[PDB]
Order: C-alpha cells, then sequence, then structure tokens
C-alpha cells in the first residue's frame, strides 16, 4: 500500500505528512481505518488506521 497527504493532514503525531495510506475500498475506508482525506483520492480514499 501507500501513505499519502490528506484534510487534516496537519496535527497529526509520526508521519504527520503521510500518517494515512490510500483505499480500494468502495464503501470509503475499510474495517479499522476511519479515513484520512474527505475528498479522495479517486484512487483509494485516503485513510489511516
Amino acid at each position: 500500500g501507500v501513505p499519502c497527504l490528506c484534510d487534516s493532514d496537519g496535527p497529526r503525531p509520526r508521519g504527520n505528512t503521510l500518517s494515512g495510506i490510500l483505499w480500494f475500498y468502495p464503501s470509503g475506508c475499510p474495517s479499522g481505518w476511519h479515513n484520512c482525506k474527505a475528498h479522495g483520492p479517486n484512487i483509494g480514499w485516503c485513510c489511516k488506521k
């Protein structure tokens, strides 16, 4: 998988500008994730654990 930049991708700890992974889920983020970029990308929603 890839880490990507997000929407609230600012006040986050380690990773800060990459503390989220892209997601290949039609329902948004998969079970255990909670989104990072509520704006995409289209190449999988970037979410995080």
